[PDB]
């Protein structure tokens, strides 16, 4: 009966401009909001948090876990707040589920910032660290690096058709079973599109993650000094050095460390080319 304070004029129009559950054919209302906030109070949480996007965040935040401990009804409550959060951010939504995906992106965005900070942390409780040391050992075999003559050759290749199906093979040829220091050098001298190179890095990096994902590392008490099993990251040169790389490559048995990384590049370049391809055709085929 008149009198209220939760959603704004336009903000409310957005809230109400969101269909509830699918198959219900119901639109959100201030009543649902009140009920939403009401549920919060029941959860022993400040209902005034729903009045603001900040408080809503704290809820939805501490609701994700309570969701798996809440119930079907409690879930709907969370879905209600989620949508509200979208209205706060003003994300293009239509249904409650849409908010989940919408708010999802936003969250992943925010959390990102946090992560970034945590990285270059500054104002927070820190702890000291130690610095161990061990005698340096000598590996085996010494592979030669890449020459500048080849780099130039590739450079010409890139300038020829950096992005193309006739370049993917050409590059792999000049990078035939190459290392990270070599492949990195070549990819360095490259020059076609940073954007393309960016995505390639994503596919490459993703290749390692996926590799390790499908690569179950279950090595017990390996021998002392033995050559453990390097993961996609290791092959990337993050957990392994060039020396260790070439070695792992020429190890017994020999592991396609460099080959794996090389294939990664081809993977990306493949997508890069598939993107800069001359009027490509559509295609699709899968098994259910």
């Amino acid at each position: 009966g008149a009198r209220a304070s939760v959603l704004s004029g336009g903000e409310l129009d957005k809230w109400e401009k969101i269909r509830l559950r699918p198959g219900g054919k119901k639109q959100y209302k201030l009543k649902h909001i009140v009920w939403a906030s009401r549920e919060l109070e029941r959860f022993a949480v400040n209902p005034g948090l729903l009045e603001t996007s900040e408080g809503c965040r704290q809820i939805l935040g501490q609701l994700q876990p309570s969701l798996q401990t809440g119930s079907e009804e409690l879930r709907s409550l969370y879905n209600t707040i989620a949508v509200l959060y979208c209205v706060h951010q003003r994300i293009d939504v239509k249904d409650t589920k849409e908010a989940l995906d919408k708010i999802e992106e936003e969250q992943n965005k925010s959390k990102k910032k946090a992560q970034q900070a945590a990285a270059d942390t500054g104002n927070n409780s820190q702890v000291s660290q130690n610095y161990p040391i061990v005698q340096n050992l000598q590996g085996q075999m010494v592979h030669q690096a890449i020459s500048p003559r080849t780099l130039n050759a590739w450079v010409k290749v890139v300038e020829e058709k950096a992005f193309s199906p006739e370049v993917i093979p050409m590059f792999s040829a000049l990078s035939e079973g190459a290392t990270p220091q070599d492949l990195n050098t070549m990819l360095n001298t490259v020059g076609g599109h940073q954007a393309a190179m960016q995505m390639l890095k994503e596919t490459i990096n993703e290749e390692a993650a996926e590799w390790d994902r499908l690569h179950p590392v279950h090595a017990g008490p390996i021998a002392p000094g033995q050559m453990r099993e390097p993961r996609g990251s290791d092959i990337a040169g993050t957990t392994s050095t060039l020396q260790e790389q070439i070695g792992w490559m020429t190890h017994n048995p020999p592991i396609p460390v460099g080959e794996i990384y090389k294939r990664w590049i081809i993977l990306g370049l493949n997508k890069i080319v598939r993107m800069y391809s001359p009027t490509s055709i559509l295609h699709h085929h899968h098994h259910h």
